[PDB]
């Protein structure tokens, strides 16, 4: 029950009651099988929600390992049963990283003190984001009285109905074990000192963004919900060029927006043509809310060689580099962008280390094409030419299987602009 603030703030015996409360009557409505997966992410968070990413990325017939398969569907189903009858702020502390920003917090001079510069730096690269908050997580129910090494205060506001439930060990110290699914968006910044030491404080709101990851009924229902009607409503040469471009005429295409390369068995105005109806199928029905899209990019798309050392990202060094040059960067994007809408691995291109995981904002000018006979397979949504995307973060995990290559790969959030 919720007869309680919003914001404990800094008061822990009333969090305490209210936690303890909540707790005993969720465990009361817990399996054995539930019970069990909690008690297992008490002990083992940071496996299950490493796992979470390898599985959410993975090959269809993935098998990957039973019990961490019973954690992800039995924590979900057990927080599911203590959601929130209205709003909770909640608090953690947070490395740059996790916001995409590789500038030092600190200042030079003062460890106590936020630097000027860097922070306003960080102002600006946590707007216009929504931050995708990958596995389940546990934070607390106070501003934390531990003195930490970290840059960053998290004071993040659970909306109502979020699945929130108390847990822990300690009856003192009961956390809250958030839901997957959401994402992060900053409402407001500030620097605060706690303990004589500064942190920036990012005040931010969870929220959930339209994302099937591997849920390809409910991908599918959309994408026939949306477009369907795009559709049946295109002119014969757009509904020919669109089908050209799917059937293995994105090579030639993409290269001629490329780099305007044309192999003559065909001519610069028949590439022209088929460019301008595809383009002008894609700008017949926006993008109708924001959703989250993904695509398997080759080496070549960030100026890298197969055989390139710079993609050996199984070296440590190589990682880094790649973050450095990259975060935070604008890629601008002369050619179609081919993206699906599911996170699903794909067995074409098993192989590629780059996972683009894109925020395509409702209005953009795309099409779930994958609507088109013969191609409902593909769960395919087709970006117009002439984009921008921001690179708002890149995360790697190691894809452990032999079809996706035994190496590192890189998720790296996006932001269409």
């Amino acid at each position: 029950d919720d007869n309680r603030p919003m914001d404990f703030a800094k008061d822990k015996n009333s969090a305490t009651l209210w936690a303890k409360k909540r707790k005993q009557v969720w465990l009361n409505n817990l399996s054995k099988a539930e019970s069990t997966s909690i008690n297992n992410y008490i002990k083992n968070s940071s496996e299950i929600n490493s796992y979470s990413i390898k599985k959410k990325f993975a090959l269809d017939n993935y098998e990957g390992i039973e019990t961490l398969n019973e954690d992800l569907k039995n924590i979900s189903t057990a927080v599911k049963k203590s959601m929130l009858t209205k709003p909770l702020y909640v608090y953690y502390y947070e490395a740059n990283d996790k916001f995409g920003f590789n500038q030092n917090l600190e200042s030079s001079l003062d460890s106590n003190i936020i630097d000027e510069e860097a922070i306003n730096n960080f102002a600006k690269k946590i707007s216009d984001t929504n931050f995708i908050q990958d596995g389940f997580k546990d934070v607390t129910m106070t501003e934390p009285d531990i003195n930490s090494k970290l840059p960053i205060l998290v004071h993040l506001k659970l909306p109502t109905n979020t699945p929130a439930a108390s847990y822990g060990n300690d009856e003192e110290n009961l956390r809250v074990l958030i839901d997957q699914g959401y994402s992060l968006k900053a409402t407001g910044l500030s620097i605060v000192t706690i303990k004589g030491k500064q942190y920036a404080k990012v005040d931010a709101d969870l929220i959930k963004q339209l994302n099937f990851e591997n849920d390809v009924i409910s991908a599918s229902q959309w994408g026939e919900e949306n477009y369907a009607p795009w559709l049946k409503e295109l002119t014969s040469n757009e509904l020919r060029d669109i089908n050209n471009y799917l059937g293995g005429g994105y090579t030639a295409i993409n290269k001629y927006l490329l780099d305007g390369t044309i192999g003559e068995n065909t001519s610069k105005e028949d590439l022209e043509e088929k460019i301008s109806n595809i383009s002008s199928a894609l700008k017949k029905r926006k993008i109708p809310e924001d959703i989250i899209t993904y695509r398997r990019m080759g080496p070549n798309e960030f100026g890298l060689d197969l055989n390139s050392p710079d993609y050996d990202f199984n070296k440590v060094e190589n990682v880094s580099k790649f973050k450095e040059k990259w975060l935070g960067k604008t890629i601008p994007v002369k050619t179609f962008i081919s993206t699906t809408v599911l996170s699903n691995n794909i067995s074409a291109f098993a192989k590629r280390k780059l996972i683009l995981r894109l925020h395509l904002p409702n209005g953009s000018n795309a099409a779930y094409v994958s609507v088109a006979e013969g191609y409902k397979n593909e769960y395919e949504v087709l970006i117009d030419h002439g984009y921008s995307y921001k690179i708002d973060n890149i995360t790697e995990y190691y894809d452990e299987s032999s079809l996706g290559g035994k190496t590192n790969k890189l998720i790296i959030d996006a932001t269409l602009i």
